[PDB]
Order: C-alpha cells, then sequence, then structure tokens
C-alpha cells in the first residue's frame, strides 16, 4: 500500500555517532528498501562493503540515469546533468582528464612544501591571538580555502562569497529547493566569469586549463567545464574543513589518541587513514546509482531501473572487512576503507585531502602537545541540515 518503507535518513545525526540501525542492517538485512527525502519511489540502501563496491564499481550502475527529477535523492534539487558525478564512463573518463593531471598522487605530493608553509603560517596567527582560540576560524577554514584558491586560481578575497555559495549547495534539509536553485545559478555565473577571464590572459592554474578546454575540446561542453570548476571549488574546501574539525574532535575527546600522535608524529598518516574510515563525514546516503541491468548483490538481485544508495560510513564499519570495526585503531595492518568512494567516481581530490589532513594534524601534534577542547562537549555546535557533518566552532586551549 502506501509503503511501509522507512524514511531515510533514519534519524537526525548526533555528533559523529552512527545510527545503531546500520549494524543491525549489516548483520541481518544488508540491502533494504528505503524512502529518500526527495524524488519519488524507493531505493535500496547498501550498508556492507562488498555490496558497496559493486554499486560504486560496475557499469551496470549509472549515475546519469539518476538525473531524472523523479529519481530518489538525498538533496532537494535534481542533479545537474553536466555535473561530473552524473556522468557515466566513457564520457566521465574524458571529463576527468580535463583536470586529473593536477590531482595525481605525484603532483599533489609536490605541493607539500607550499601546504606546510601555509599551515605553519596560520598556526603562527593562532599563537599570536593566544589561547583559547577557535580552531575553525584560525585553521579548519582558512587552510583548505588557501590550498584550493592557489590550485584553482580563485582570489582569496572571494572566500566569504564562495563559502556562502558552497554551504547552500551542501544543504540536505537546511535550505529549500528554490533557495538552492538560486545559489546554484549564481555560483554557475560566478565560476563562468572566473574562467572567462583566462580567454585573453591564460593562467598557470586549473582554471587556466578549464579555459583552454572551452576553446580546444570539441567533445566537452562549457556547462561541464564550468561545473567542474564549481565542483572542485566546493568539495575542494568543504570536505577538508569539516574533516579537520572531525579528526580533531575524535583526537581530543579521548585524549589518549592525541597523546599517541604527540609521542610519535610519524603515526599521523595511518591515523588519518583510520579516522577517515571511522568518521561519518557524509551524513547519510550517496549519489544514487540506477541499475541499467539486473545486478546480483549479497542478498538481492537489483532489477534494471531500481535505484541504490550506499552509506559509506556503514561499509567502513563492516565486521567482515575490519577487525574490531567499531573501535578506532591507528595500528591496523589493513585499511581498505571507502571514505573517498570507489570505482569511476572515486574522489578526484583524495590525495589532496590526505595531504591537507596529514599536514594539519602533524603540525598540531608537534607544536601544541598540550592542546585540549576548551568548550563543553554538550554545547558543541554540530552543523545541522547538511549533507556532511562537522563543527561550526571548536574552541581549543594549549
Ligand atoms: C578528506 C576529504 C574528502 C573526502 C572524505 C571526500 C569524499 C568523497 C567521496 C566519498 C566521493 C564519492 C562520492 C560518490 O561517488 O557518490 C568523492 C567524490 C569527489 N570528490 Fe571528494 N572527498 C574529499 C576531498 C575532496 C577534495 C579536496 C576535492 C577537490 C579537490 C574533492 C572533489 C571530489 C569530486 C570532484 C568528486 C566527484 C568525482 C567524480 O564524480 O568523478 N573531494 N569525494
Ligand atoms: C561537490 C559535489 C557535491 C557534494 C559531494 C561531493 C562528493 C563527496 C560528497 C559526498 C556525498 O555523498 C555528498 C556530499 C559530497 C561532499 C560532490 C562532488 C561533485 C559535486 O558537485
Ligand atoms: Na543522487
Amino acid at each position: 500500500p502506501a509503503d511501509a518503507v522507512p524514511a531515510y535518513p533514519f534519524s537526525l545525526p548526533h555528533a559523529l555517532d552512527l545510527d545503531p540501525h546500520y549494524a543491525e542492517l549489516r548483520r541481518d538485512e544488508p540491502v533494504s528498501r528505503v524512502r529518500l527525502p526527495y524524488g519519488e519511489g524507493t531505493a535500496w540502501l547498501v550498508t556492507r562493503m562488498s555490496d558497496a563496491r559493486i554499486v560504486l564499481g560496475d557499469s551496470r550502475f549509472s549515475t546519469a540515469a539518476a538525473t531524472d527529477p523523479a529519481t530518489p535523492r538525498m538533496f532537494p534539487t535534481p542533479p545537474e546533468p553536466d555535473g561530473v558525478l552524473a556522468q557515466d564512463p566513457p564520457d566521465h573518463t574524458r571529463l576527468r582528464r580535463l583536470v586529473g593531471k593536477a590531482f595525481t598522487a605525484r603532483r599533489v605530493e609536490e605541493m607539500r612544501p607550499r601546504v606546510r608553509s601555509l599551515v605553519d603560517s596560520l598556526l603562527d596567527d593562532m599563537v599570536a591571538h593566544g589561547s583559547p582560540a577557535d580552531l575553525v576560524e584560525f585553521l579548519a577554514v582558512p587552510f583548505p580555502v588557501a590550498v584550493i584558491c592557489e590550485l584553482l586560481g580563485v582570489p582569496l578575497e572571494d572566500r566569504d562569497l564562495f563559502r556562502t555559495f558552497s554551504d547552500a549547495m551542501l544543504s540536505s534539509t537546511r535550505l529549500t529547493a528554490a533557495e538552492i536553485q538560486r545559489v546554484q545559478q549564481d555560483f554557475m555565473v560566478y565560476m563562468d566569469g572566473l574562467v572567462a577571464q583566462r580567454r585573453d590572459a591564460p593562467t598557470e592554474d586549473l582554471l587556466g586549463a578549464l579555459a583552454l578546454a572551452t576553446d580546444n575540446d570539441d567533445h566537452l561542453t562549457k556547462g561541464e567545464i564550468v561545473n567542474m570548476g564549481v565542483s572542485l571549488l566546493i568539495a575542494g574546501h568543504e570536505t577538508s574543513v569539516n574533516q579537520i574539525t572531525n579528526l580533531v574532535h575524535l583526537l581530543l575527546t579521548e585524549r589518549k589518541r592525541y597523546e599517541s600522535l604527540v609521542a610519535d608524529p610519524a603515526l599521523v598518516p595511518a591515523a588519518v587513514e583510520e579516522m577517515l574510515r571511522y568518521t561519518p563525514l557524509v551524513s547519510a546516503g550517496s549519489f544514487v546509482r540506477v541499475a541499467t541491468e539486473d545486478v546480483e548483490l549479497s542478498t538481492v538481485t537489483v532489477r534494471a531501473g531500481e535505484p541504490c544508495v550506499v552509506h559509506f560510513a556503514s561499509a567502513n564499519r563492516d565486521e567482515e572487512v575490519f577487525d574490531h570495526a567499531d573501535e578506532l585503531d591507528f595500528h591496523r595492518e589493513r585499511n581498505p576503507h571507502i571514505a573517498f568512494g570507489h570505482g569511476a567516481h572515486h574522489c578526484i581530490g583524495a590525495q589532496l585531502g590526505r595531504l591537507e589532513l596529514q599536514e594539519a594534524l602533524s603540525a598540531l601534534v608537534r607544536r601544541f602537545p598540550t592542546l585540549d577542547l576548551a568548550e563543553p562537549v554538550a554545547g558543541l555546535k554540530w552543523k545541522q541540515g547538511m549533507l556532511i557533518r562537522g563543527l561550526e566552532r571548536q574552541i581549543v586551549s594549549w
């Protein structure tokens, strides 16, 4: 009848806790029907790692199909069809070659000197201010912003402008479809004007390459190119901003974790990997994939036409994959998490986010051995109504 399929998300999120329903689903109903907050009909929620790798990793699932306004989705506005996430291979592959060179592990690693220099600079400004201080204001926000503005070639003077835009674009329930469609439109025209400036004066930056491509690639559309600029500018700071605060929260609320990194700072890369695994940065669900053919998952054959949604954080707690999966452990031998997704849409910024997180924690644990949270855990201002989780403020002392 009117379905008794449960609403997803199941609940408003609490700090970085996973809803307890996911462990129940993994063990007893790993693929299950749900109703998403927008779109029509139902979708399969996938909570286990092997199923997640098939949904994310197989041509028989299409994200392009999900651009239909009737397809279930986690966000109010229908997906933009020229957005990178809504492309299927091989069209997706051609689109990613627009920018991909700049994001290889090799080119990102070459940014470490520049990136460390910027971190130290912001922590200089924090030490000037004096303890206590808001870590979000002095580190979590300015640091990513500066990295992505250098790489893209966005002016740092526009931070306030494009952070308003990005916050709205990451709305889950916080903003309505209309408000988000207006911001979408404004961000588009803004990005298009940044790229259009390179047309009489090319720059050695990503926006530079974007502008060369609008002239010399008769297989890429200006809509796709400009949307790539917009996507990179959003994901390129909003993820790491949140993840810096999230990692710091995990470290300070069981100080032993932080103390182990203070004692041994070369453990930081591994810790970053383990906290990526453990942190439900993506608040709930994922970009929907629609089966274009019947596909076998662990417990169910998804029919052609049926949508699916992966919960990344749930797959990252799969007990068949990780030992003591509900525990945070910086000395795991194996960590095949999907905090950065999997398959064709594997995060393009994965190496850059790793670099940023490593340089931010490494600097903290070496310079601020005495760092602690200097506001009550009860009052922490968790962002509400967004597709990702993180803190609006994090006052710390040292
Ligand atoms: C640690 C921080 C980050 C996390 C946890 C993260 C997580 C993810 C995840 C899970 C996906 C897959 C979404 C899906 O397939 O449904 C993804 C895709 C993506 N991420 Fe990231 N990301 C991070 C940092 C970044 C950065 C720094 C950038 C840009 C420089 C970026 C840009 C993207 C883009 C463009 C995609 C879409 C890729 C595609 O469709 O081909 N992300 N990210
Ligand atoms: C930025 C972006 C929208 C927000 C996405 C981001 C990929 C990673 C991610 C995971 C989600 O499930 C939604 C929020 C985010 C953070 C997307 C890449 C392109 C798209 O425009
Ligand atoms: Na979607």
